[PDB]
Formats: structure tokens, sequence, C-alpha cells
């Protein structure tokens, strides 16, 4: 029941929308006008401030000149479940406190409601909101050197490829199993709800630490997507008697094939997602289960 | 249980070696040499009879010159794969095909190589129980091609990412709308495939019906359902999606599918018979066992 | 499916779910109507005694007409089809089954202009999907049964596993250990067999399905066999306490060391009416009822 | 990383076997008498000295007089009889070591070969532990449990089941079907492994909910941050009473009225690795239950 940490009044705000959108493209106006409305430097991403959409109208020019990594101080997204995950990767470090609105799909990250959004707004400003200390997977990908932050999931699974996949997965140097099939979902809390849900894992709150092996199909039929203590170290390299090769994607972003010498690593991060939440930890994530994932209809 | 009509006795035999296989050289060889011990004809993929293997070996060139719609009877080498490989080179009324197991042991595979001589000659002489294992009629249509599938038909996100979104139609009404990975649309043959680790219960082959099964669905409340072997099934992408499909036959050649192709499926009228080495019940619980360990 | 009265139907036999007082009106409503028509109408005799409808005075008119079977016609959700199943051991006449409220795999007509739908069943023809049923024997060390959804063999009044042996054609296949098995027809597989893991089988496809409860080893799936299979279930020597046998939640009996049950597709099908097809018409009840796509 | 911590040497031992097997009488004497034969106060369940077979067999009398505040237990069986050591310690249990012989369950990792110098590591050395977390539980009509695999809530001696579920006051879910098998991480291998539910490392602090057979198709098992407050009763429809289970012990009967709590115990079990935590589960895993064949 983490309540808020402020030290100093917060005074930047990075506002990121999922792009692609008209239906968004209103509702970023009204926001963005009330928070320069208030004496607080608004950050926007580069390439929104540049869209032929934003450029074409010239009554919201007026803010559009007063827009501008390491001096973000809250973070707001508009989107559902796809923001969140770009939130992330521009914070390999310390990531600033989020809050998520959903305009129309409501996703497992995305609590607040956009109607009276000034009232919502002003309270995570000025008082306090709670939070969930959402857990990230750092994961490292050593090259016969290149580190990733993850918030849902991590996947090796085979890319154009007809073969099952042969591939290791050793937990502190022990081994465990090699999953043949089409891959493994090793994936956060947070992302129990995400792809790895659809590979038959059962659902984890995001209070609880652990981490979670899912494979994909896999060809032996007594293999149960397992979830292993918080603190271990994984390791996943291709097996030496196996054809073909695997590729591993972090979120649905860059995928770059694995051979029979690469070996990535996972651990769980010191560096959480805090995401507030509209009314508390618990009962905002069983809202969510049954409004998008219908849990128990 | 039907056993068996030659109406003329067997003369022909098509032998299909799983290659890339040293461990299947001399066994191939004893049986080769068998088949041509008796007055029939073999039959012998051409493109077999020409690896280094057999062609550095000039002892076996004795019978190597005796090699050669024309198909009474198949004999198959290998594990699941060289039956896909005898359905795809005989899309007509395929023969009966007997497969042996040298060392791992499939659905497909009953017969032993122990005492092979024996085995081979009684289902020449005698009678033995078979099981029509039943394919389907795939036609992709282009904005013209069929196939003929033992196993299953997988319509699923190839050489891409990002979701699916592709329509199912059964008998013209649209049952329902798969997202996900994909659907493994399957004979009861392939219920032990594939389609099998995607959450498929396993269909004895010997029950008359088609499979629909996802690969990772978005709902969870999204079960494999089987439907009537006489349906006309038909999947196409949804029009409101804009990521491409690639479609499958049994692991062969893979083709993408955009907004304007479809796939439609229905049961053949040319199984596949398989002999059982002891009857077509026990034989498939045996693999369950071993080959699957069902229990 | 090409539907042939041979004689022009005369006899009509109404059952209700019972113990609804919402089902009291509309059931006044097609009594009314089929007994305009020169057709004899059954009605149970358990039913024309509750208080509810010997108080109505006003319904106490027709109440005296009432009373083999030609056609059936069902009130309820999937628990008076089994019912109805329960009183026709041999050749079961053609049922009708209407849902008032909560929509079931087994009443797909809509009690809205039941005049209209009711007159067509009569004179016209109709599409039908006949049900398979299965021909469950136990013998001691003989009751017969017919049982449309499923039989299911699991522990009682009692806590403890099973050790319980399925024969096929006495040829052993697997000894079930958890909760217990739930060998039902393609008609139970969108039932308690469903709970269990099992896929929904539409229910023209001729098979026997094998589904357990919980089962211990965790490489063990439900299972579909060919229909004219005989099924045999006893209780494995070496185990300890009994098991115990339902019948579409029917009467329950211990099944001990001597006791062993046969299941083999009946003879005798439930042929159900369908309001479109048999086949858009369980794709709709999928959705509707078990939320098969949402 | 705790491994153990003794602070006193070891002076009491509480056997207990998991009877009714002959096959653990003869091993159930060699233990003892090693036991007893280091100057170390031997404890046995007084109702297990006096069964026919210890009472005739008068070899083992010569010892049978010196059996007798438990500081270490030492347990035979297979994931039977460590139920049963947690039956007898409601407060702070001390640390459990389980021998398999024969069947290899979860809770048992020691061989029963070379038993002696196996003994000797742990009264002497450290050993690595499990902290088993367990389930305190109070159903209100104050009787309180001690649950280590897990409690379950079914239909019994009846015929589907409408029962609430509460978490910090909230309906989270009405589950039906034949019941709900919530159970700490330990119990994820026990029959709520059958019930389709994960398989979860014991050094996760979590509670699960798993249904048993749902109505529903969508309903997936979930799992709770550990220090969650549980609350299940009956709905106020649906009236059918419904059972409750404790690992298989007394089943009680819940009506309208009874309400079950159900929050992590402060004491939990602590159990001795053979190896290491991590790895002594995953074997386990491969023989029992056949994980990845």
């Amino acid at each position: 029941s983490v309540r808020l940490t402020w030290n100093k009044s917060p005074k930047s705000v990075l506002v990121i929308k999922k792009m692609r959108d008209a239906s968004l493209l209103q509702p970023f106006k009204e926001l963005c006008t009330h928070l320069m409305e208030e004496n607080m430097i608004v950050y926007v991403e580069k390439k929104v401030l540049e869209d032929p959409a934003i450029a074409s109208d010239e009554s919201f020019g007026a803010v559009k000149k007063k827009f501008t990594s390491n001096q973000i101080d809250f973070i707001i997204c508009l989107g559902g479940d796809g923001t969140l995950l770009y939130a992330s990767s521009l914070f390999q470090g310390s990531v600033p406190p989020v809050m998520a609105f959903h305009l129309g799909s409501l996703g497992f990250l995305t609590p607040f409601s956009f109607e009276n959004f000034q009232s919502q707004v002003t309270q995570v400003i000025e008082g306090n909101a709670a939070v969930v200390l959402r857990s990230r997977l750092k994961v490292r990908v050593v090259k016969e050197a290149m580190q990733y932050q993850v918030l849902n999931e991590v996947v090796i699974d085979r890319g154009p490829s007809s073969y099952l996949s042969n591939v290791d997965v050793y937990l502190d140097g022990h081994l465990i199993t090699t999953v043949q099939g089409d891959g493994v979902i090793v994936s956060t809390p947070t992302g129990s709800t995400a792809y790895a849900a659809a590979a038959g894992a059962s659902m984890i709150h995001p209070n609880v630490p652990a981490i979670m092996i899912t494979p994909i199909c896999p060809h032996s039929l007594s293999f149960r997507p397992i979830v292993v203590p918080a603190g271990v170290e994984l390791k996943i390299m291709l097996s030496p008697e196996a054809r073909n090769t695997a590729w591993v994607s972090f979120d649905g972003r860059k995928r770059q094939e694995i051979r029979h010498g690469d070996s990535i690593s996972i651990t769980t991060s010191t560096y959480p997602l805090p995401s507030i939440c509209v009314r508390d930890p618990v009962s905002d994530w069983f809202e969510s289960l049954a409004q998008c994932l219908h849990w128990n209809v």
C-alpha cells in the first residue's frame, strides 16, 4: 500500500500518445492545455509535435511552441496497454510514476477514465494516489553487450521456420528443462495477463514477486507453466544438438536471431515501473480482468 | 473392421525412406533384397538411388539395377514424416501403406522391424487390419491449387509479427473470428500431431469428424471444437485487418494469403489406409502410451 | 431433416420444469392452444396437482381435458430434456424445447409467437438433430439405463483418490486416478464434461467421449472413441474404498469390487427440433450460453 | 541465504512414521536405535508403540522402553507424513526432514541410503531449508487451523455450488462448479495441480486460488499476494450446503451463516533440502508428476 513520494513538487510531464489514431487527437489537445495552464513544464515526444494532423490545425499552434531522459518527473499515457510498453522503453533507469488513460478499450495497465480528467490529474499532482511497483526483467544477449528492460514478456520462439525448437533453459546453472515446441514466454507478473496468458499461464497479481516460464504449444503434454522466485538468474541458450535457430522478441520489439553461441540471461530488474491506480491495487486488477479478458463471464 | 481386398496379387511396391539417416541404410538394403527375392516389381524414389552412400557401396549395385496409378502397395521407413511424404506424392486413391519404426515410434508406424520378413509375407499373402484415415481437400483461391492434407492445415502469423484476425466460415455462416497465433484445422489423425500441442483432444482415427483448434487464442473461453466430417469449411482474412496470414499444409510449401484469398476445407473421398499390427484400436492406445505418454 | 409424421399427430406430452412460478402462466397459454386443436394432450399426472395450479379456478376449465406419445413439448433449460429422455427408454418421439429466460444447448425455440412455431412443427416439416444416447448396463455380483448427456463415475460420500480401470473391447486402456471420469455423448460435451476440459463436439459426430475429472497425471487428456465401441468400467482390484456412479444427475449407486458398468451407444436416438438448422443453432448456443467467442 | 541456526544442540527428536506399511517397519527400527545411540532423547507418538507388529517383535523391545518441546522432526513416508507433522504443531514447527522409502514426493528430498551419514550432517552441520508457507484458517459459525497444502471448499455428499469469494472485503468472484481449492505454493503440486493450477516454487510468497471444474470456460486460476485476507462464504441464493476440507482432515459443513477466512500464517514449516532448494524442487517434478517427460 505504498502511497506516493514527490519530495519536490512536480514540474516536468512527459505526455505519450499511442499515435496513428484520430480518436486520440482531440483529447490530446484538451489535456495539454490544462497541463500547460498550470506552471508545469510539458515534455512531448519529438515526432509527435510534427505530425501532419497536429501541424495542420493552426488553432492548437498557440501552445505547440511551449513544448520541449533524466528530468521527467511524471508520465501521462494515452492508450491501452500499448503505450506503457513504449514508456518503459524510453526509461531504462528509474522510471517516474506513470498514469495511463483508456479511451475506449480498457486494458490491464490503464485504470483511469478520461471523464473528469481535470479533477483526477489535480489529485495526482497535489494529493497522494496509490501505486503498484510493477516488476521488470533485465535481459542480456551475449554474442560470440546489449541490455534490455522488459515489462510484459520476453519470447524465445521459432521465427520463419517449420521445425520444432530445441532450446535449453538454465536456472542458476542448474538446467531444468529443454522446451520443445514453438517457444517460451518468460514474463513478469504484469505480463501474466499478456500474451503469456494465451499460452495457458495462470494470472498473477502484480504484487507477487516472481518470474513465470510458460511454453508456446509444448510438445510434451505434461509441461506446465511454472513460476520461479523473483531473485533467480535465468539463462536460455540453444541446445547444441538442435537444427535451425530461434528468434527472441522483447515486448513485441526488435527481433534478433540467436544461434548455437548466443545466450540470453534474465534477472528481475532493480528499477520497477510505478503505475498509479484509480481505487487500489487489488480492486482495479480484478475489475480489469472481468472488463477486458472476461475472467468470470 | 475391413481386412483387405487385393483383387489381383500385388506386383508393385513403392518404398520411401525417411532419408538423411545413415542408420536407415542397412535395413533398407535388407528389405529391398528381400522384396527383390520375390517376383515383385520394386519402385523406389528416383532421387533416392543417387545418394553418395548408396553409390559408394558397390555391393548393393547388384540389386540397384532392378529398381524402377501404378503402385499397389506402399512400404514406409521413418517416423511420422514418411507417411506425410507418401500422402503428398499420392493425391488420388493411395494404396495401402505399411510403416516401420526404426527406433522412435510414432502414431502412424505400428510395425516393428524385428522379423520383418514374416510380417511382410503376412501382409502380402494374408489379410491384416487397416485404418481408413481421413484426409482434407483444401483449395486455395486467388483473386486453382488443391492439396490433400493428412495431419493438419495451419493458418498462422508467419514471417511477421502482431496478432491475427482471420474469419472462419462453416457452411456459409461465420461461426467465429479467431484472434491469436492461428488455427490448426486438422483430421483425426492429426489430433496427436501439432494440433495436440495447442490443447486439442485426442480423436481416434475411426471417428469421422473435422477438428478446429486455435494456437494461443486471445480469449480464455475459446475451446477446440470438432465438426461433422461432411462439412464445407472456408477460412479467409477479416476485412478489418492489415497484416496478412500464412498457410501451411503438413509442414510444406507456405504461401501468404491476403484480403482476396480464401481457403476451403472439405473431407476427402480418397482416404489413406494404414495397416495395423494388432487391431485398429489397441495400436492407437499403445502409440498414445509410449509415443506420447498418454498416462 | 425430412421429417415425416406418417399419421398426423394426435398425442402431445408436455413436460414442465416444475418448481417455478415463472413457468406457470406460459404453461396455461400453450395448453389452451394445444387443446384448441383436435389433439389429445398428455401431461404428467403429478403436474396437475400443485396448489398454484389448483388455486387458479380460471384454468380449471381445461384441466379436466388433460390425460402412445407422438410428439413432446418441453419447457425449461437443459433440465427438462434430460427428464424427457428418462420417461422414454425406447423410441422417443421428436422433442421441441422452449427456453423462457435462460437459453440452453437443448432449447432452440423462443417462446415469442409460439402459436406460429408450433403450427409449423405440427403441419410442416422441420429440421431435427438425432442426439446420441448410451445404453448403460450395471451388473452386480441387472439395471439398464439410457443416458443423454453423461454417466459419471466418481467418489461420493467419501474423500479419497480413485483407482478404477477402463476397459475398451477387453483391451483396458487406462486406470484413471483422480476424481473420476465423465464418459459422455456429444450432446454432453457442452455440460459437466466441458467443465473438465473436454473439447466441444457437434451433436452430428458419432463418437463417445472419455473425460477425466482432475486427473492426477498432468499428461492425461480427454479422448473420444468410435461410437460403436463397448466400454466397460470397473474398480481396480488393488484399490481401497469404492466409487459412485451417476446418470445425468439421477440415482447414485455405489459400485464395489464385483460391480461392472458397460457403456454402448444406443440404437434409440433423441430427435430434437432446431429452429433454423442443425449447425448454426449449435454455434449460436455456444456464444449465447457458454461464451465460446467472447 | 539462511541455512540453519540450532542455537542449542538438538536433544529431542520426534519420529513419525507413515504407518500402515510393512515395508516401513524394518527401517523404523534401524533409525531409532541409531538416534537413541547418541545422547539424544527420542519422542514417538504414543499410539505408534502399540501395534501388533511392534509388540510382537521382541528383538526391538530393548529400546522400546526408552521412547518418551520437540527440537527436530524426522518423517518417514511420501507427501502424506508432513501433513500429519503440521497438524501436531500449530505454533512454531521445528525443522522437518523427510525420507522417501520407495515413492518420491515433493516434501521428501532425502534418500534412505547411507542414512547415518546424512543424519550426522543435519545434527552437527548446517543444511539448507525451505521456509514453506502455511495458511491460518478460521471458520466462524472460532476453530482455527494451520494448513500446509490446501483448503478445499467443494460439494460433498450432495449433487453445482454457488459460493462467494471475498478479497479484503471486495467480492472478487463467485465460483460455480465443484468448488475452490485455495492452496499454498507447496500445495501447487498437490491436488491443486490436478485442477489446472500452475506449479509455484515454494520460495514465492503468494496464495493461489484455483477452481475445481468451473462452469465457465474462461476462469483461470489466480494467485494473489501472500499478505492478503481471504474470506469465502455461501451466496445468499442457491441454498445448498457446501463442505470444507483441510488437507483431507475433518470435513465440516458450511451453511448460510458460516464464513471461512484465510491468511498466510506467521509460523512457516522449515523442510530441510537435500542439496539446494531450487534444484531439489525441479528433481521432484521429473519423478513425481513427470514434468516434461
